[PDB]
């Protein structure tokens, strides 16, 4: 008799899940498993992202219950729980999606060793990325492309990515009954209060495959907008209706198939011959994701500076005071402080909004290491991706992929081009709601009578700017220029 385990780590969905389809094939009992460590906080992670994970697990639970099954949330470490459930459940096959992150390679190699001792077959298909990333490297002569131009030319030679896998059957083989490790009281999905958090999440994006597909269809309600999508032209100040899809948290956890996303993009492109082309198209944005996954997975110490063969060694300053003001959104620049407040409130900001805060902290004004601001992003971002977070921080700090350090965003003028009235600032910084638009981006320039009238006196209700952007940016550009000559 065949008894299988479908192990969820990423790929928290039922659609386009070849690991789930194999586990259900000729199976008498299937055990949907998610391994949860009950001591994760007692050792980092915000309640926004972690509750986003729990909502994604609750969505899988209701989907498995509608097919006669049930999701098992096991507590402990995979190295300690799986050797037990192999014998207890009589497992003959273990299936899970392939992951290329550093911790996953150490973890999955250990579990495969344990599965071989128990005589369990291991099937690990590829469906988190568009292509087999090792195949793309081998097709390129054994090395990953280091530019988007060459990378886009590589995938065009390989062809279309595999089509998404079909849906699982309407009825699944349920877990065996009266199994001690599958007791419902020990395998349920916990709430955010039970895992240890004390403050409630404030984000407006709900997790789960159902919400991911609902947001996918909403983006495709206007095929003209999908075909003519151009990433650099979108509005970072739009918050009532974000200018992009905001599918990043669902692609990070696997709530949405990247291959299903790509398949729907090609259907619209076929009926719109003037559609946008990479790297600015919507398909191009999925290729940025695939590109950073390909380079990051084959580069040692990608997430760091030292020992990173692609990251330039810059003598970033160790200034805890500048980092603290930037982290706590008290820089004195309302454009930056509002974006950082959106980071801690929603866990998601627009791409160009992330450019503004990352440039200001690194090569723009404060000259703080990109590793420090990234630890802040890894804490609060609900779409936090090990490879995408690191690769884009090296981009904005002019350490890798990007080298035009003479391009420095202004924390005053940038947002004013989109939102001259400062509506975005007034939403996330309510202390400036009564400030006139002439001074909403430069509140320290307002006369004292205006500050009093608006109920926002600089230095009392809102902090003064920590630096002079004209003075700070010139010093950073001179130091970046001296760093690019000492490389060679
Ligand atoms: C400093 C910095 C840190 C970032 N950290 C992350 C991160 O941890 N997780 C993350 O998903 N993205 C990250 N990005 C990329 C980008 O900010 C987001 O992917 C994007 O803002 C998400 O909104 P969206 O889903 O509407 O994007 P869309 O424009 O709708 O793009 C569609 C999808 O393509 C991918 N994508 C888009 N732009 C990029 C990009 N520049 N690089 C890689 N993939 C991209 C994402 O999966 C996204 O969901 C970072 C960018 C910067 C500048
Ligand atoms: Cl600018």
């Amino acid at each position: 008799v065949k008894n299988s385990i479908i192990w969820f780590r990423k790929g928290l969905r039922l659609h386009d899940n070849p690991a789930l389809l194999e586990a259900c094939k000729d199976a008498k009992h299937v055990y949907p498993v998610f391994v949860l460590d009950p001591h994760f906080l007692q050792q980092k992670v915000s309640v926004n992202r972690y509750n986003f994970l729990l909502e994604s697990l609750e969505d899988l639970q209701r989907s498995f219950q509608a097919r006669g099954s049930r999701l098992l949330v096991l507590r402990g470490k995979p190295e300690e729980v799986f050797p037990r459930v192999f014998r207890e459940w009589g497992v003959t096959q273990l299936c899970f999606e392939h992951d290329t992150e550093p911790y996953a390679k150490v973890r999955d190699a250990a579990v495969r060793r344990l599965a071989a001792e128990a005589g369990v077959e291991v099937v690990t298909p590829i469906s988190h990325t568009l292509y087999d990333t090792d195949m793309l490297v081998a097709r390129n002569g054994g090395a990953a492309p280091l530019t988007m131009q060459s990378f886009t030319k590589l995938v065009d030679r390989v062809g279309d990515p595999p089509a998404p896998a079909p849906d699982p059957p309407a009825a699944m083989p349920p877990p065996a009954e009266d199994m001690p490790s599958a007791a419902p009281a020990a395998t349920g999905v916990p709430t955010w209060q039970e895992v240890g958090f004390k403050e409630p999440p404030l984000t407006v994006f709900k997790g789960g495959e159902t919400e991911a597909l609902a947001r996918l269809e909403a983006a495709f309600q206007d095929p003209k907008w999908v075909a003519g999508f151009q990433k650099p032209d979108t509005d970072p100040s739009a918050w009532e209706k974000p200018a992009t899809t905001v599918l990043s948290p669902y692609l990070k956890f696997g709530c949405l198939s990247a291959r299903l996303f790509h398949a729907r993009l090609l259907e619209v492109y076929r009926r719109h011959p003037a559609h946008s082309q990479p790297p600015v198209s919507l398909r191009g944005q999925l290729l940025w994701r695939e590109f950073f996954y390909t380079v990051g997975s084959t580069t040692p110490n990608f997430h760091r500076m030292a020992g990173n063969p692609v990251c330039k060694q810059i003598d970033w300053d160790d200034n805890p005071e500048f980092l603290a003001a930037w982290r706590e959104a008290r820089t004195g620049f309302p454009w930056i402080d509002a974006i950082m407040t959106q980071l801690v409130t929603w866990g998601w900001m627009h791409h160009l909004a992330r450019h503004s805060v990352a440039c200001f902290l690194t090569r723009g004004d404060l000259y703080v290491s990109w590793e420090r601001g990234m630890e802040v992003f890894e804490e609060h971002l609900i779409d936090q991706d090990h490879y995408l977070n690191a690769a884009n921080w090296m981009w904005l700090s002019a350490s890798a992929f990007f080298s035009q350090y003479f391009r420095v965003y202004s924390p005053v003028v940038f947002g004013k081009k989109y939102d001259p009235e400062g509506r975005f600032i007034r939403k996330f910084l309510p202390v400036l709601k009564d400030m006139p638009a002439k001074y909403i981006y430069e509140p320290w320039t307002a006369p004292l009578e205006v500050q009093r009238k608006a109920g926002c006196v600089v230095g009392r209700d809102y902090p003064a700017p920590i630096v002079d952007h004209a003075v700070a940016s010139k010093a950073c550009i001179a130091r970046m220029a001296a760093a690019y000559r000492r490389s060679k």
